[PDB]
């Protein structure tokens, strides 16, 4: 009949909003030994003495011969007899045979022997390798000397060492930088790189080392 009317509404809305943050950590650096040393390597007293004495002579010979030795000899001697008898004596005796033998023998022989010898050699190893060495000597330098013993030596400018390894005496930047027993040289191979041997300097033990003249 007469009744109005309406309808209602409504909304809702809205917005979250996120974050972040930082999660920092923590370091435990340590100080290597730089320019490490150790106690020198005091050699023995005696170990074995040698020598060498050599000698010698010289002496000839000689001979001759002469003179022959002959000599010749003949025998000889006659014989005779006889009789007379006179009758009244009747014979019945008679001579005696002998007759003789004799021998004789010999033997001998000559053996041999052989005996050879060949000798061989052979010769032609080397083959390769690529690399150079160095065109100029190291100044300063002294002697080359042989290492006796394996010392493994790992420091900021040590110098490895093996049992028959080859290196230069080199006069090192300063004495006060030496140790006591040890001193400044370059291996063989350091040699070829002398163009940097400054880069490759080191220490080792002459006591566990050797000169060589």
């Amino acid at each position: 009949d007469g009744s109005p009317a309406a309808t209602p509404e409504i909304r809702v809305n809205h917005e979250p909003e996120p974050a972040g943050g930082a999660t920092p950590g923590a370091t435990l650096p340590k100080s290597p030994s730089q320019l490490r040393k150790g106690p020198p390597v005091p050699p023995p007293p005696k170990h074995t003495p040698s020598k060498e004495v050599k000698q010698e002579q010289i002496l000839s010979l000689f001979e001759d011969t002469f003179v022959p030795e002959i000599s010749v000899t003949t025998p000889s001697q006659p014989a005779e007899a006889s009789e007379v008898a006179g009758g009244t004596q009747p014979a019945a005796g008679a001579q005696e045979p002998g007759e003789t033998a004799a021998s004789e023998a010999a033997s001998s022989s000559l053996p041999a022997v052989v005996v050879e010898t060949f000798p061989a050699t052979v010769n032609g190893t080397v083959e390769g390798g690529s690399g150079a060495g160095r065109l100029d000597l190291p100044p300063g330098f002294m002697f080359k000397v042989q290492a006796q013993h394996d010392y493994t030596a790992t420091d900021t400018d040590e110098l490895q060492l093996k049992a028959g390894d080859v290196v230069l005496v080199i006069p090192f930047q300063n004495p006060e930088e030496q140790d006591e027993g040890w001193l400044m040289g370059v291996k063989e191979s350091d040699w070829n790189q002398h163009k940097k041997l400054e880069k490759c300097r080191g220490v080792f033990p002459e006591n566990f080392t050797e000169r060589v003249p």
